[PDB]
């Protein structure tokens, strides 16, 4: 895309050790699947394109970008060692939205709806085994 957007977060690196866990499987099959199909998922399904959205300060403010397009890739092409890394990615995505935008803005209400669903699913994250 545009040279004025940063490269996306890393999704492939052979030097990072990888592992499947039952918790990572649940994050893909239950958590990502549930959030991806939510009515309010679409702004979160790919990196923020600050050029297209005319947000020239976005990547001045947000230095830890994350989105569910990247998380989907990290899950589908097993990037992670543990579920905590993937849960942190989700939490980063939500916090980016809450830091950049005014409380009560549409995009914040959308993120908050996804986060409510996310928390319900993470409360049932299975015991690792
Ligand atoms: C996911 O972040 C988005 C998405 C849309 Br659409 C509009 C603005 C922002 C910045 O928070």
């Amino acid at each position: 895309g545009s040279h004025m957007n940063p490269p996306p977060p890393e999704t492939s690196n052979p030097n990072k050790p990888k592992r499947q866990t039952n918790q990572l499987q649940y994050l893909l099959r239950v958590v990502l699947k549930t959030l991806w199909k939510h009515q309010f998922a679409w702004p979160f399904q790919q990196p923020v394109d600050a050029v297209k959205l005319n947000l020239p300060d976005y990547y001045k403010i947000i230095k830890t970008p994350m989105d569910m397009g990247t998380i989907k890739k990290r899950l589908e092409n097993n990037y992670y060692w543990n579920a905590q890394e993937c849960i942190q990615d989700f939490n980063t995505m939500f916090t980016n939205c809450y830091i950049y935008n005014k409380p009560g803005d549409d995009i914040v209400l959308m993120a908050e709806a996804l986060e409510k669903l996310f928390l319900q699913k993470i409360n049932e994250l299975p015991t690792e085994e």
